[PDB]
DNA sequence: CCGGAGCGTTCAGCGTTCGTTTATCTCCCCCTGGCACTGTCATCTCCGTCAGACCGTCGCA
DNA sequence: TGCGACGGTCTGACGCTCTACACAGTGCCAGGGGGAGATAAACGAACGCTGAACGCTCCGG
């Protein structure tokens, strides 16, 4: 598996993978249910259904394998033979491939100068083609044609004249005639307008055939090859009045006839000619047929698989016709499209073979064609054939196409064995790396190696035995289970699996019931409630896959979160809440023995248990030998005229026993904590153990502060009554109040004298006014004590906004179609909304609920593009040699007198690396090449750094990949990133995961439409997916004069640049607010109007570190406007994947066309190539594209394929003959290989393992 | 004190019975060919995606 | 040729199981060719009958 190769397939290639001929449309008997000779399902052709049998019933053993039979020639073999072998079909008429033909001009080609509806007026027996002309022939003998035609002219004239000169002597003879007879008055005038009526009729037929000679001898003269005509009589004309001269013919024929004689280079050359002197669309034109051709040029296939003459079957396992229960049948619906192909075929052939109209066989040939153009694409053009009368036929190209295909259903994501699923229960009772499975549902995964243990352990007699034992259900066979799995770690994965940590790896422990018990500390990894969830295990199963189970996957390895490196593994519920009660201070609750000294945390436990002592008093407690004084004790110490350290003994301090036994919690080295805990600290405490401490003792500490925590919740008192939640007594009066005034202002509004747009804009602004301040009344009224507070305060769960519309009324709820009703809702839902009011709150859920819907569905394909651009982005190098870095601030917003750091600088400066060493008074502050952390950013900011040249992704130069350096220490472990890990995948997931939570849409449009940019996920979408945005502001080229034009039909702006530089305009609509002034001095860096930045024109103008400094800046202040951090390495890989191409211009040295997209790689060694010759280098502009642009044009097709383009990207794969190397995770997931990211890569599959000298000699 | 008779086992004459084929005789399946007043253009699709892009196409300028 | 715009074309439109189903209006027979099954015979084989015949222990007058 060095790659894989794609090309046309011509006919010596379908009737080399063809064991024989499928030469009848019947594929089994009625009777008999055995596959018929010689057609479809045939035995013959496509091996025998049975094992080592064949049709006639003969040779029925194995031992006389691979021989063919005499009397039918079934070879004897297996019937997975069946799945591998394939037939063909010979065409009586050749017909045309429906891929290459109607598609994109990159598809089509134009490889023979046609236009597409051209194409089909000749193909589909509807114009004929002049395929071949003798022009030397024609215009050697030109006088004798001439001469010819000419003494045509010169009879047909002559008899022209003669029939005149006759017709005259009749008209005289009947006038002199009928007035000299005398039978009527008149009658002469009759019979004279009668023998006129008779002259003017064969006039008129003399000049039609006279301009039918003409017309036919015009079409004649401007013959040239590839030229068509409808009217069939008259080419018939010209085949009966002229031969031997013009070749002609009709269809699919006429096409392979053209390209018998087709000449490509040729071609080739005069379109490069047309390269070097060309203008307009027609320029676009010479350069993308020239493309075609060149694919044909310098790869080895050759155009005859353009039109084809044997047709392909699948492999009848393939298509299968399956027995059904109650005598029915089930077939795949390409046995119908091959069976319609084969008749249209044969009754083509039948027409053949005897005399048969041209009209007729030209109408079975165009539907042999459309029979076989629908076995391809059904539906590609016209109706699609049907069936039934129901839905379209599911074709070839179907099933390798969308949702349905074979790329995205059967090769990504697969079914697999060993696995389960079940619903989620709490266990508290579970350490970390524990998860609790059903009786029932662990012996069913570990079926096999029950099995196993039960032969060893002589409880059953066989491997049969055991088998009957595991299905009857023994309580002997319950304990070797118990036995087996211990040590056999399980992965558990919840489906939406948003990021990383949705598959994680527990050590199972058998249970009662039929629901897996899991961890409460590691839900929300798993983004779990216990609402309904059900979780499904797999089953690693060989010694490497539950190897990288407990080393790579174990859920207690697993604390940081991955996005932005804060820990995720304590959720925050019941623990926080228990934790902050157990922590708090003594506000509100009444203190009971507070201030009294205590001998040790044991005789405060025992004065709290005699009821005495609460748990939230201030008291003097000592503390034993090794406890760590808090990190604040050490500035004060106890007055002694004796040296003293109360590093590492005995110290007395001021706290309340809740601390005491929090911090018995925690271990013995860590500083005791002497503040309220709640949630923000608590994550501040695990990060800082996570980050000092190994995993084991992490894995303990948290147990410990999970266990304390639920047991402090429980008994801390937090309940809900209706007591509990509080109204404001002031509410009633400020209400009352502004009912009072809206009143007022209603009474005026009656008169007219305000506009009711007016009135309701006053209106929602004082109620938003009234909430704002209904709001503060309730954050004044509530006390400490009460359990909501307590459970809002402490991070635990809620929202201020959720009790302010609990307690307080609900406030401005917003109108179909995105208004807002003047009227609020006045009512808290404690004292219950009315009618109307709950029916105009149900407006604005119902919106929600369709929201979330369709934004978790966007967040998902946005994740699925990125995951896609984002991957075969690997560290691959330990380190670079590289000293260029980002420069990046890192202290801002200073203030007069002081310096403060940037308050997101834990997602822009930290987890990177310093690229050189900084010093301000001649000394290094800090090395290079280290991650920075809290205390190295404040020595730079307390020292009096302003920014900092910060190794990054962005400026790495490294030969394979990206360094680890250059990518900095990774955020899921804390440590520098190991050369193999996808750095791609996991920013592209970091990406896309809070897509679903970031919630967010225009509040109101403000009855203006354009004037709001885009927000939320869908801007993240346009940012990275290239597009121009809603509200595009543009931006002055260079700096100048800049004046505005203020035209009635449209607004305009002028700026002339200085220095000479040419004057530049831009359109501008009437409805602008702009914001630079009129005749003013401008420059590049800012905006003229206000709006939204086209990155492509930020790029083209101020290069390519402003642009990625944009949109790095653009997508984390959409990211931060709702609160979600992800660390700007996440969007720089991207970034890095998105400004990869060029552009090239005058590009006539490197011998390539212009104008197109070239990897920067692929540029720069071609760029060494024309050098090295001597050679001017092409110019080239960098090119910023959206990420599924980005996605498609990439090398390996099968990773194209397998995205969202499927037939476009195989055909031009099949033109260009492209072979992918195999490198990359998709197309090494697709073909079953190891992805090389990981324990996959070489460097770490040639390691030989064998013991130590000393460790053979111990044993 | 061998001699004969009865008994055990083992083979050559012709005498019948099997093991496996063969052509002829009913019953059925399956494919090609005949019908002679005249009778010479069907068929319903497809709408309250959807969101914007990519692209060629095309008449106006 | 540049212009918008007109239009067709084309693509996907988070994830899983618990659940999970099936699918409907217009002819008819005669003459002839093959192979499935029943028939009665046939050339060759071996299958039995004929006890005879060789040789042994044998009780023996
Ligand atoms: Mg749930
Ligand atoms: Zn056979
Ligand atoms: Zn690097």
């Amino acid at each position: 598996f060095d790659e894989l190769r794609i090309g046309l397939a011509t006919a010596d290639d379908i009737r080399q993978w063809s064991h024989g001929e499928v030469k009848k449309p019947e594929t089994i008997n009625y009777r008999t249910l055995k596959p018929e000779k010689d057609g479809l399902f045939c035995e013959k052709i496509f091996g025998p259904t049975r094992d080592w049998e064949c049709y006639c019933g003969k040779y029925k053993r194995v031992r006389f394998k691979g021989i063919i039979c005499e009397r039918c020639g079934v070879e004897v073999t297996r019937a997975k033979v069946r799945r591998e072998r394939m037939g063909h079909i010979e065409l009586a008429a050749p017909v045309t491939h429906i891929w290459y033909f109607k598609g994109v001009p990159s598809r089509l080609g134009y490889l023979l100068d046609l236009a597409p509806k051209d194409l089909e007026k000749v193909i589909y027996f509807a114009a004929y083609m002049i395929t071949f002309v003798d022009e030397e022939r024609r215009t050697r003998d030109l006088p004798s044609l001439e001469a010819h035609v000419s003494v045509e002219r010169q009879q047909i004239e002559q008899r022209r004249d003669s029939d005149l000169e006759a017709r005259a002597k009749k008209l005289e003879t009947d006038l002199a005639e009928l007035e000299a007879e005398g039978a009527k008055a008149d009658v002469r005038r009759k019979v004279r307008e009668g023998a006129e009526r008779e002259m003017k009729q064969l006039r008129d037929r003399a000049q039609r055939e006279i301009d039918r000679l003409d017309e036919v001898w015009n079409r004649f003269k401007n013959l040239k090859v590839q030229d068509l005509e409808g009217d069939e009589l008259l080419y018939r004309e010209l085949r009966d009045r002229f031969g031997t001269y013009f070749d002609g013919s009709m269809g699919a024929a006429a096409l392979q006839k053209r390209l018998e004689s087709f000449d490509l280079d040729e071609e080739a050359e005069r379109l490069r000619e047309i390269i070097r002197t060309g203008k307009g669309q027609k320029k676009t034109r010479a350069l993308k047929r020239l493309k075609v051709v060149s694919a044909f040029l310098q790869t080895s296939n050759s155009p005859k698989g353009m039109v084809l003459d044997c047709v392909p079957v699948i492999p009848p396992d393939l298509r299968p016709m399956v027995q059904l229960d109650g005598g029915r049948f089930a077939t795949s619906d390409l046995n119908d499209l091959y069976r319609r192909v084969i008749n249209r075929n044969n009754r083509l052939k039948r027409l053949l073979d005897l005399g048969a109209p041209e009209i007729i066989v030209n109408n079975e040939k165009r539907m042999l064609q459309e029979a076989v153009d629908a076995l391809f694409d059904n539906g590609r053009r016209g109706r699609p054939v049907t069936g039934p009368g129901n839905r379209p036929l599911k074709s070839l190209s179907d099933m390798l196409k969308g949702k349905q295909g074979r790329f995205r259903q059967n090769l990504l994501g697969k079914r697999v064995d060993y696995s389960a699923r079940s619903v989620i229960v709490v266990g508290p009772q579970l350490k970390l790396h524990q998860c609790g499975l059903p009786k029932a549902m662990a012996l069913e995964l570990f079926k096999p190696f029950v099995m196993k243990r039960l032969v060893d352990l002589n409880h059953a007699q066989n491997i049969k035995s055991a088998k009957r034992m595991v299905e009857r259900g023994r309580t002997v066979v319950y304990d070797v289970l118990e036995e087996v799995i211990a040590e056999h770690p399980v992965l558990l994965n919840r489906a939406p699996t948003l990021h990383r940590l949705g598959i994680q790896a527990f050590e199972p422990q058998l249970v009662e019931g039929k629901a897996i018990q899991i961890h409460p500390l590691v839900c929300t990894a798993f983004n779990a409630d216990f609402d309904g969830d059900q979780m499904a295990v797999h089953l690693p199963l060989s010694a490497e896959a539950q190897a990288e189970a407990r080393i790579l996957m174990l859920s207690s390895n697993n604390i940081l979160k991955p996005a932005d490196g804060r820990p995720v593994t304590m959720p925050t519920q019941d623990m926080v809440l228990g934790l902050f009660f157990l922590t708090t201070d003594s506000e509100g609750r009444s203190p009971k023995g507070e201030g009294r000294a205590f001998g040790s945390s044991a005789e405060a436990i025992m004065a709290f248990d005699a009821g005495d002592l609460t748990l939230q008093a201030k008291i003097d407690i000592r503390f034993p030998v090794g406890t760590i004084p808090p990190r604040g004790f050490e500035p004060p110490a106890r007055e002694e005229g004796e040296p003293e350290w109360q590093q590492g003994d005995t110290f007395t301090l001021k706290t309340t026993l809740g601390r005491a036994l929090f911090n018995e919690l925690l271990p013995e080295d860590y500083p005791f904590v002497d503040y309220e805990v709640g949630k923000k600290q608590l994550s501040e405490i695990v990060n800082d153990l996570a980050e000092r401490y190994p995993k084991v003792i992490v894995a303990a500490t948290l147990d410990n502060l999970k266990a304390a925590g639920f047991f402090w919740a429980t008994r801390s008192g937090v309940t809900v009554a209706i007591s509990d939640i509080v109204v404001p007594d002031a509410k009633k009066e400020i209400v009352k109040g502004y009912e009072g005034q809206d009143e007022k202002v209603q009474k005026q509004y009656e008169r007219g004298l305000i506009t009711k747009e007016e009135r309701t804009q006053e209106l929602i602004a004082i109620w938003t006014k009234a909430t704002n301040e209904v709001a503060e009344a309730m954050n004044d009224n509530f006390p400490k004590t009460n359990p909501v507070s307590m459970m809002v305060n402490s991070g635990a769960r809620g929202n201020m906004m959720q009790m302010r519309q609990i307690a307080g009324m609900r406030g401005l709820v917003s109108n179909a179609k995105n208004e807002t009703i003047p009227r609020p809702i006045k009512a808290s839902f404690r004292e219950g909304l009315s009618v109307l009011e709950y029916f105009i709150s149900t407006h604005g859920a119902r919106k929600g609920l369709a929201d979330t819907a369709l934004r978790t569905a966007d967040s998902g394909y946005l994740t699925r593009r990125l995951v896609d651009v984002s991957q075969d982005v690997i560290i691959r190098e330990e380190d670079c040699g590289t000293e260029r870095g980002l420069k990046l601030p890192i202290a801002t917003r200073d203030a007069d007198g002081t310096l403060r750091k940037a308050e997101d600088v834990e997602t822009s400066v930290y987890a990177r690396m310093l690229a050189e060493d900084v010093v301000i008074d001649g000394k290094v502050i800090a090395p290079a090449n280290v991650d920075l952390g809290d205390v190295l950013i404040d020595a730079l900011v307390a020292h009096g750094v302003e920014e900092v040249k910060t190794r990054s992704i962005l400026t790495c130069e490294s030969q394979v990949g990206t360094c680890a350096m250059c990518y900095g220490r990774s955020l899921a472990t804390g440590k520098l990133v190991d050369i193999g890990e996808a750095v791609g995948i996991i920013a592209a997931q970091s990406i896309g995961e809070p897509g679903t939570q970031l919630t967010m849409r225009t509040f109101h449009t403000g009855g203006v439409a354009g004037d709001d940019i885009t927000q939320g996920l869908p801007r993240v979408v346009e940012l990275f997916e290239a597009r121009t945005p809603k509200g595009v502001a543009p931006i002055s080229e260079a700096s100048g004069r800049v004046r505005i034009e203020e035209t009635e039909k449209t607004k305009k702006i002028v700026v002339t640049p200085d220095d000479g530089s040419d004057e530049t305009a831009f359109p501008i609509s009437k409805r602008a607010r702009l914001l630079v002034g009129e005749g003013d001095h401008v420059e590049v860096g800012q905006k003229l109007t206000v709006g939204a930045t086209n990155p492509h024109d930020v790029l083209r103008i101020l290069g390519q570190r402003a642009v990625q400094v944009h949109l790095v800046g653009e997508v984390q202040k959409v990211y931060n406007s709702q609160g979600v951090s992800i660390h700007d390495k996440h969007i720089e890989i991207i970034i890095r994947q998105m400004l990869r191409r060029v552009t090239i211009i005058e590009s006539g040295d490197a011998e390539l066309l212009p104008g197109e997209l070239v990897e920067r790689t692929k540029f720069e060694t071609e760029n060494r190539r024309v050098v090295q010759e001597g050679g001017h280098p092409a110019s080239g502009r960098p090119q910023l594209m959206g990420i599924t642009k980005a996605s498609l044009a990439t090398e390996s097709w099968l990773s194209a394929a397998s995205f969202q383009e499927t037939t476009r990207v195989l055909t031009d794969a099949a033109i260009n003959a492209k072979s992918d190397s195999l490198i990359g995770l998709k197309e090494n997931v697709i073909i079953g290989k190891l992805i090389p990211a990981g324990t996959g890569l070489s460097r770490y599959r040639n390691i030989r393992v064998e013991p130590t000298e000393e460790a053979k000699a111990a044993m």
